[PDB]
């Protein structure tokens, strides 16, 4: 038996998720032969009603060299890799939630992924699987990917589709916990745009910049337009989409035309559909936000970890795109 | 006396200063012959503590076909958008503090900004003034425009100069009100852009668009660099520049070397400087974010409007520069 | 018109109430007038949410001296006292609902009442005339006084009536905010036991010690004794009395079995009954708790200060009582 | 493997650190042979943000007979007396950090705590041994005890001998977790009278009673009495004391002056002296209040119980003092 000192950056709905999560399961992580041991929890406001022990939370960054793992749901960029850098310089390794971080500091954070230091199965899909489902489908060539990837984009659709507008389903997302108080990187497609870039990096090329993805959100979606594609036979969606053109991999997410009983239209939540040779159609579907459902991720991160099992490696080389074959209909 | 009828979306720090600044200041607004009376308060959750009564409280989207103000100070663009153009459709004028929607959804937002419709003070450096410094700025030709705009860079900086690290100066910047729990839009440059954006469109070109602003936040810099820059007599700051380049206006956001001495590397707050001709070297600062900094903007513009005056106009036509120009350095 | 510059101190149920109630009713404060600015409120946690703005919030002490007026709704004796006498001592009036306050820090807190610097009719019954009701009652001379002035216990009697055992009712209590989560005050009769104490200064004797009140509270009743009292057409209640003994005044809280018909055992909330010469039987009713009732009190009280009228002022002299006429069943 | 259950009374500071300690600590119960399992935890407001599941809350009281333990931290004496005298009844043992439930309802939870069914090691000093300290202490006779038993009034006593004023001090051990809003119960002695009455009985009388300890607080108390007393030589702390006077057991808390090198005024943490014979002098600190602080000694008491042992006994009689003591001076 040992113990697993962890440090957790961030205490909001997914920080606290994951830290009740840990306790609640530790029975699971002894016969893993670990006990948990938190050892601070950096916050922002530290004197905020917070699901967490009050002493544990530090208002100012800590040393982390002293951990075992580094568990980061933190926002943003920047002042995330300043945190996590040293402790990945000292071979501790990160579980991270964090989309935007990776998507956004991969010049820096791609070494330590290549040695297998970063899990990162909550950041695209939550706890749903799908850096796991990436992995299984590198047996094959990816032909073509399509997801439904930003949980608050897919709520405000279908709550639009019943006559719901942009503005009072936003309001709802926002109290479900699926959107912030400024939802933009969600409604701008920026957010699908970050986790198609890493599914993109784990299966096809490694070095896959997020500045290539080209993103357009939800804005000129109403409660009008969406009736009509029904009435078409179809549903709106906005769709992250992976395929090759001219010999290159191409990334964009924008809303899409569906036939309304495609597995991508139909998805019980958020979803990722592919093509691929020799395997043929594959599709996963879960939730794709909220505490419970990310903490879920985080912790099976942990049980991987704990497990022998390395994190979740790039593409060791980019691969040739089989089809230019390139799909759509735009609305 | 008569009722000013506001309806209020946004209910947070913002929302809720502007609500409580303007029970604070009744008895000046009976000098205009009005009493302020709330339609509704639009807010996410009903059910946190707040300074707002809760029986105006709204979770959603209520008719504002009724009032004479509409205040805004949501975050985001879309949203706020489709909630306030049957207000601006209906001559209703909207006081807003909400940078990202007039810099981002200006095809829509122009004609009415236009008509006098958008008051707009607190989405440039909050209550320090800004919009109406540029206004008087008019009398002159523009020659170049540089601002630090944004309040969590220019703290962030201050702390790092001081010693501080990023991430602990970020966080004391969340504390204090600058900076959300993401606050990639302040660091990577794109809150000065949008701010910049709105400069340009008030000062020379009505349709200046968004997108052909440059943005580079701060995130290449740390103590060591700031302290270099120290020992060359210099000052490292995240600057916002309106210049010209081969007979067009070129906007731009970045990290520049400033002597030491300048007006904006001294800056009390958040700072615009602008050279013209024939006034000369002008300059403002002040506080650039907050809470009450926002709301003494957005009750600038209230009493603007109750006084009879009409919203922040657009240039009336585009122009081209008078000279050509160049920002500062850059940080190697 | 003049500002009226106001440090808070206290930013909880009551400050919070207060703060808005001042800022809601600024129209009526201009018609005297006045304009409120509040300099700060002195807060314990100042990142709590809280519903006044987060930017006038002051974790720590701040001079006083600078105000018109200090209102004090803070928890305590000891840290109040001394904030509050630097602004007493500069002639700046303090208005109050720190029961507590007044009566354990008496002898540093009456020459200033005696120059009508200390406004509290909050302090007792809340926002419901209690102060104001014996201002009125100077007029005649105290034969007896019967009150039930903590809303707590009356809420847990009432309950205990119907049936809700004492722990029931009590968790009851604190999410309505009649009670703290350590509510000995309340239930021990020794917050009754504060408010007789200041009623007896006002009317009877303007130096009367805490320490002589005889306070038990409500611990030896249960459901059943209460049903056997309705049995017997009476109400159990916990009652704060004030009545002449062998020459002197006494003072006792304890739970008393009133006929169910008395105005006590009826009340409409909180209540003080007297009997006085020559007026006869008066007696008051209302709220004696709550942010909304407390708020009320002290906004009346920056109403009084307001029109130049001072602060409640002890008895000139002690009285002489005249009815040695001393009541009584307890329980 | 077999179910530990537990009835907990009390969500906040402690009873949340105490749950999640004991989730924690999951592995080292199973070396006993069980696990862990929760009937309920009683809470004022199952609303408010908690490290606590959701569907263990209970809003109103819930049976307890089924449990194998009672742990309790709620506030005050006669909720807690009711909500745990039919568990006490029922055989099943009482965990408690409650001092003032243990000093004011002795009468009726005496005869309980002589059958060994009360753990009560943090109710004084926390999770620092103190009860096991006098436990140990009884090879001995008493000669004298004198203790620093509040973690408020040390902290603010400590704050003011470095210039803080009484509130400033009292605002931090408000922040800190060692002192609720209301802070009368430890500023006045009384929560250090409660401790001290659980001292004699457990050490000297099995029936001292509350009301006979001899309390005062800190309220005469100032940064510049503080600091005479250190040109003298001197730190003033409050002090909880059992001592021989007349041939009867005297127990009085008090703000003492002590000679600096004392151990008492040297301390790291509240603090507990004592005297007896033939062993000599002894001493014990450690930190007296605060969440984890106590829940390390409700942990520690459910570590006893299921190792087998019983809870802390009262004295098993009353005796007079061996000598005639006093304490330290008193403040001028
Ligand atoms: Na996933
Ligand atoms: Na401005
Ligand atoms: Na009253
Ligand atoms: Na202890």
């Amino acid at each position: 038996m040992e113990a697993l000192k962890i440090a957790l950056l961030g205490g909001g709905t997914v920080g606290s998720a994951f830290y009740n999560l840990v306790l609640e399961r530790a029975e699971e992580l002894s016969a893993f032969g670990v006990v948990p041991r938190f050892l601070g929890v950096l916050v922002r406001d530290p004197r905020k009603p917070r699901a967490i022990p009050q002493e544990l939370l530090r208002a100012e960054p800590f040393d982390l060299l002293e951990a075992d793992l580094v568990v980061e749901a933190m926002g943003g960029v920047e002042a995330p890799l300043r945190l996590v850098l040293p402790a990945l310089e000292a071979g501790i390794p990160l579980i991270t939630a964090n989309k935007a971080l990776l998507a956004e500091a991969w010049e820096s954070l791609r070494p330590f992924a290549e040695e297998g230091l970063i899990y990162h199965e909550a950041s695209v899909m939550a706890g749903t699987p799908a850096l796991s489902f990436l992995e299984t489908l590198r047996g094959s060539e990816l032909l073509e990917l399509h997801g439904i990837l930003n949980g608050t984009t897919l709520y405000i659709l279908q709550e639009m589709e019943k006559g719901r507008t942009y503005a009072e389903a936003l309001l709802e997302a926002q109290r479900l916990g699926y959107a912030e108080a400024d939802p933009t990187l969600d409604v701008e497609g920026i957010d699908a745009a970050h986790k198609l870039t890493l599914l993109a990096r784990l299966l096809v090329d490694p070095g896959f910049p997020f500045a290539e993805v080209e993103a357009q959100g939800i804005a000129r979606l109403t409660p009008e337009v969406l009736q009509k594609a029904e009435a078409r036979g179809e549903r709106v969606r906005l769709v992250a989409s992976l395929f090759g053109e001219g010999g290159r991999w191409r990334a964009a997410v924008a809303p899409r035309r569906l036939p309304q009983d495609h597995p991508l239209a139909r998805a019980r939540g958020n979803a990722l559909w592919v093509r691929a040779r020799p395997l043929g159609e594959a599709f996963v579907t879960g939730p794709g936000a909220g505490g419970g459902a990310t903490a879920s991720g985080l912790f099976a991160d942990l049980l991987r970890f704990l497990s022998g099992a390395p994190g979740h490696l790039p593409a060791p080389r980019a691969r040739p795109p089989l089809e230019e074959g390139s799909p759509w209909p735009g609305v």
